[PDB]
């Protein structure tokens, strides 16, 4: 039984995010590289600002053939009142992933399953679709808005920007 | 199916720990900052030694309003030879929250559910409620008994401080 | 329900790992010490290269009694096109352990259970058998050949090591 949740991740550049801890003996990213991070999260629909991500990625090598890194992830996305989902997998700059879903809080308890992400702007927009297992219930109507087909150019509501009741979840984590 | 497990963490200050790596563009804690710990781990009803803490916090912000910190933390609880229960999720440090329990070992094998982190004195007293589902079997007599309701003033028996054989459990973790 | 599956982990001293971030003050390891890693992964008949492991290794402390060291280990097992396996636990270097499998992706999504670690040669050569429940399929039989003989001496396959197509899965992780 499988519900299906999506949301776009954003650096909006006001969260000292990313923090690079470079310690590889390389110009480029190396295994040494340590990335705290954390960005902002809206619904699917890009109608609402939910939260936050908020985590570790691990460099594991640059890939030169591929003009790109490959880090190894350690990380939460943040709904608010409802909860967390975290994750653990790889996080490719060149290509599309998918994560393990670790568990859930919240309305999220128990959940498991696999996270589709989607690099649109890098590093800057993300998108993930969750093939959710394990919930206790529905995904309320707020989080399950029609997604808005990823594309470069995507943006959040003016509302979720600006931070106006009609544009955020109860409690958004900041 | 939710079996309730509750232990206390509590930092005694004789393991190294916390080992703060302060990297953050601040001098508040920010994110940058990482925080490898491990703590002792005491039974819910205070009578008994069980074992460690051990993992990170990735600090993600300062909080000022509320006067603390959010970390990011990835950890696991050891019970000497029972195994071992690890989790995920948000700690902050001026008020409750929930982890996701990711998985388990041992007795924990097949764990999941969320666990519920109230601090009781900054930083050294900390106590959980383990919303276990998934065990292959009833959790063990010597760790569920009926737990010390949380407070400030809470320490574990004498005898177990003392790691007298009455106050561990068979080879519990160091 | 439960499908075993082993594989060995060999570092073939090629991918500039491991990586030692040294923070402890001690001239030995200890807390404050962070180790990224990434070793190369090979079906437990020795015949494949499958892919490789990715994480990290967070030392919690130097246990002199046993002359060796206790990481917590946060780190994922590549499959090639067949997916990945993610865990969280402890890594001992002069004792085997188990780690959570913490969940998957692939072939691996929905994956729990536990994961034995046997180090074979410090840090060098190690032997995993995975434990594995909520897999949707049986596991493809070219990772389910009979185990080579763990020890200090074991190799991959000529084949295997080459990159030959015989000895590698398809699109096999690196
Ligand atoms: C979970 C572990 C899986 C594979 C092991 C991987 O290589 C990583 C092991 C972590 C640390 C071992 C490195 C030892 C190097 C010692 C040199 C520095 C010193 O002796 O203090």
């Amino acid at each position: 039984k499988v519900q299906e949740l999506s949301v776009y991740e954003i650096n909006e550049l006001d969260r000292h995010s990313p923090k690079i801890l470079k310690n590889a003996f390389s110009l480029m990213f190396g295994l040494g590289d340590l990335v705290p991070f954390t960005n902002k999260l809206y619904t699917g629909d890009l109608k609402k600002r939910v939260g936050i991500t908020a985590g570790l990625c691990v460099v594991i090598e640059h890939v030169p053939e591929k003009k790109g890194e490959r880090f190894e992830a350690t990380y939460s996305f943040y709904f608010g009142d409802y909860g967390h989902l975290s994750v653990q997998g790889p996080y490719l700059t060149y290509e599309d992933s998918f994560l393990a879903i670790t568990g859930g809080a919240g309305i999220f308890e128990g959940a498991y399953g696999q996270v589709k992400l989607q690099q649109l702007v890098y590093p800057t927009k993300l998108f993930y679709t969750f093939y959710l297992k394990g919930l206790a219930n529905d995904l309320p109507l707020e989080l399950t808005g029609t997604p808005v087909p990823p594309s470069k150019d995507i943006e959040p509501a003016p509302e979720a920007k600006a931070l106006e009741p009609s544009g955020v979840i109860s409690n958004y984590t900041n």
